[PDB]
């Protein structure tokens, strides 16, 4: 298990999950060793969680 797709976005969210109450989809752009994002709340928490969650499971 792992990078479903091509998983290159290098700017349209590529990672996910969090803490029961923090969680973010921002780790395609930059990065390299580990994830970057910021927060999903602000990067659509909630609609990014599935995209991943379910392909890179």
């Amino acid at each position: 298990g792992s990078q479903v797709f091509e998983y290159a976005e290098v700017d349209e969210i590529v990672e996910k999950r969090g803490k029961g109450k923090d969680v973010e989809y921002l780790v395609r752009w930059k990065d390299g060793g580990d994830c970057e994002w910021v927060k999903g709340v602000h990067v659509a928490e909630d609609v990014a969680k599935d995209y991943e969650d379910g392909l890179e499971y």
